[PDB]
This record gives C-alpha cells, sequence and structure tokens, in this order.
DNA sequence: CGGCATACG
DNA sequence: CGTAT
DNA sequence: GCCG
C-alpha cells in the first residue's frame, strides 16, 4: 500500500465503509478544533481504508498500513470487537460537534465564523435568524436557502443545469464549452453541489467570459444569488414538479492552456488533490496547482494536453476520476 | 523535530 | 474572512 | 496523528 493517496486507486464504495466514516468524524471533529495536522491523518487513514481490496477483519490486517498508528488502530479495534468506538461515539453526540457542523454546513459560514458564534452561545439556525445584525449578503442568503441546500442535488438534476449552463455559455462566447467537473465527475449519485469548468478552444477568447455568462443566466431568472472575475459560487433556481429548488453552483474559466490542470484540480476529490500536490513537492521538487506544474530549478512550467500527460510528468500510473475518490 | 495543498472572491 | 458540507 |  503506497503512502500517498495518488498513488493508488480509491474507488467512490468499498469495503470498509463502516472504519472509514468513524475516522471521518474524528477528522471533521479535529477541524472544528483548528487541529489541521490530526485532519490530514484520520483523513488518510480512512483513505487508506477505502484502496483495500476487501473487508478489514481483524487487527493484525493494519499492520503496515501508512497512516494507522496507535490511535486510528485503537479506532478499528474498538469497532471490529464492540461495533462501536466510544471516541467517536462521544464525538458524535457532543453539542459542540453537532453545532459546529450546523454552523460551517451554511454557505458563508467557515470554521472560523461557526466557532466564534458557538462561544457567543449560539446553537441553532433560528439563533442566527434572530441577530441578521451579524451576517454578511453572503451568510443570508446562505442561511435563507439552507434547506434546500442541504437536500442532496441527484444526477437528474445536474444534467438540467448543464444545459441552461451550457444555453448562456453559448451566447456569451460561442464555441465555449462547459465541463462538469467535481464529485459528479468521479461518478457520485449525489452531492452538495454542482461544479462546471469552462473553456474556449482559443487561447484568449475565454477572458472576460464569466460576467457574461452571469448576466445573462441572471437576465433568465436562474439566479438566486451570487457575489455580483474567473470563478463564481452561486444559489440557483433548479425547476421541480410544480415548484423550485435552490442548488449551489460552481463555475470556473480556465484558458485551454490551463484546462488539463484545471480538470484535475476542479474534479478531485479534495484529498486526492492535496495528496498529489504534496507528492509533486516532496517526492519530484515540481509545483502543481489548478493553473499549472513548476519546475522550480529550471523555472519553466510543463506543457499539459491531458491529464494523462500530468499523471506522466509526475510519474504515476494514470487513474480516472471514478479512481480519485481519496 | 518540521511538515502537513492551493488559489480566487 | 469566505469559497472550503 | 503520523511520517521521514
Ligand atoms: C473544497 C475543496 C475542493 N477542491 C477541489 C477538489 C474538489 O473535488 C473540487 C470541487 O469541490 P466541492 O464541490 O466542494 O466537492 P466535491 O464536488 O468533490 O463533492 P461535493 O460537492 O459532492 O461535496 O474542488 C480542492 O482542491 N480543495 C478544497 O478545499
Ligand atoms: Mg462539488
Ligand atoms: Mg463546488
Ligand atoms: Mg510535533
Ligand atoms: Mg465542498
Ligand atoms: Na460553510
Amino acid at each position: 500500500m503506497p503512502a500517498y493517496a495518488c498513488q493508488r486507486p480509491t474507488p467512490l464504495t468499498h469495503h470498509n465503509t463502516g472504519l472509514s466514516e468513524a475516522l471521518e468524524i474524528l477528522a471533521e471533529a479535529a477541524g472544528f478544533e483548528g487541529s489541521e495536522g490530526r485532519l490530514l491523518t484520520f483523513c488518510r487513514a480512512a483513505s487508506v481504508l477505502k484502496a483495500l481490496p476487501s473487508p478489514v477483519t481483524t487487527l493484525s490486517q493494519l499492520q503496515g498500513l501508512p497512516h494507522f498508528g496507535e490511535h486510528s488502530s485503537r479506532v478499528v479495534q474498538e469497532l471490529l470487537e464492540h461495533g462501536v468506538c466510544e471516541e467517536v461515539e462521544r464525538v458524535r453526540r457532543s453539542e459542540r460537534y453537532q453545532t459546529m457542523k450546523l454552523f460551517t454546513q451554511i454557505f458563508g459560514v467557515g470554521v472560523k465564523t461557526a466557532d466564534r458564534w458557538y462561544r457567543e452561545g449560539l446553537r441553532t439556525l433560528d439563533d442566527l435568524r434572530e441577530q441578521p445584525q451579524k451576517l454578511t449578503q453572503q451568510q443570508k442568503a446562505g442561511l435563507q436557502h439552507h434547506q434546500d441546500l442541504s437536500t442532496p442535488v441527484l444526477r437528474s438534476d445536474v444534467d438540467a443545469l448543464q444545459q441552461v449552463v451550457e444555453e448562456a455559455v453559448g451566447q456569451a462566447l460561442p464555441g465555449a464549452t462547459v465541463t462538469l467537473t467535481g464529485g459528479f465527475r468521479r461518478g457520485k449519485l449525489q452531492g452538495h453541489d454542482v461544479d462546471f469548468l469552462i473553456t474556449h478552444p482559443k487561447e484568449g477568447q475565454e477572458a472576460g467570459l464569466l460576467p457574461r455568462v452571469m448576466c445573462r443566466l441572471q437576465d433568465q431568472g436562474l439566479i438566486l444569488y451570487h457575489q455580483h472575475f474567473e470563478r463564481s459560487f452561486c444559489i440557483f433556481r433548479l425547476p421541480q414538479p410544480g415548484s423550485w429548488k435552490a442548488v449551489r453552483v460552481d463555475l470556473v474559466v480556465a484558458p485551454v492552456s490551463q484546462f488539463p490542470f484545471a480538470l484535475l484540480g476542479h474534479t478531485g476529490s479534495k484529498l486526492f488533490q492535496r495528496e498529489l500536490r504534496r507528492f509533486s513537492r516532496k517526492e519530484k521538487g515540481l509545483w502543481l496547482n489548478s493553473h499549472g506544474l513548476f519546475d522550480p530549478e529550471q523555472k519553466t512550467f510543463f506543457q499539459a494536453a491531458s491529464e494523462e500527460d500530468i499523471f506522466r510528468h509526475l510519474g504515476l500510473e494514470y487513474l480516472p476520476p471514478e479512481q480519485r475518490n481519496a
């Protein structure tokens, strides 16, 4: 089992679901306490289990696996022996965890804001609605739409949104293209949002594109919220039987020269990309981001025509998006 | 021990 | 700070 | 929390 998540296939569904979910609770809780290192370790340990070819049944099967030390091994041991890990269950029922989860789930509220509100004694969404003086316009929108945004986005919703985005993109700039990214590109059947990447085959034509796209979607009455650039974080009005629902949609524009890097970055998973960037820098001495791959000794960028090129330039076996579910 | 991914709004 | 459930 |  290799040590980096980008060195191994990780499918969306696997053979250690309960064990990985428990470790991910501990990772999430660490994040709520600002322990970024412990979050990373628990996420990595969970991801190792997702990559195994069969269920862990005995503690000896953890020997030699990367990212399993005393703490993660103990969590697994308790789950194998008793079906529950006491630490995990204490986290789950804690007022701190439940409130931090509720608050950070709001669009426009991160850990820092959630923690401040927690220390002020706030606990529920209605607590926040009572004091709108403390909310940014983005938070107000996230709070008004919280119920719809907490409802999973389905793959049928994605096809509908992609058509409306393509229509607006086509008027804004003929020839521009729309690619589905994020979790749905990795094969997820549901999501918290829909992610799209937009480019144009003629380098430079994509400049100024996103404002033109957003104005056109707004004119069609489809935008319930946006910030008004090359990235937009929107709430869309999506038709439903006899009604509609609010859906989070992210749009990114990239020049075609950068498209493979942007596609790779925005397809994720989040952990996969962190691991890939760590691997690039630490093992290969190259600096990877969603725009390119930089050799800091030669002071040159690697031209890529495909995701396949990027994996080759890092010396990694290619993984399709469905195997990037780290 | 230091390190832990990265950029835009 | 938020995007970053 | 774990790795090198
Ligand atoms: C949140 C986040 C995302 N990303 C990249 C990889 C993600 O897969 C991609 C899209 O982000 P998200 O839309 O937040 O996540 P997702 O689509 O993978 O899953 P879902 O929406 O169902 O919750 O952007 C990062 O590189 N770093 C981050 O911190
Ligand atoms: Mg997404
Ligand atoms: Mg998104
Ligand atoms: Mg230390
Ligand atoms: Mg997200
Ligand atoms: Na949030």
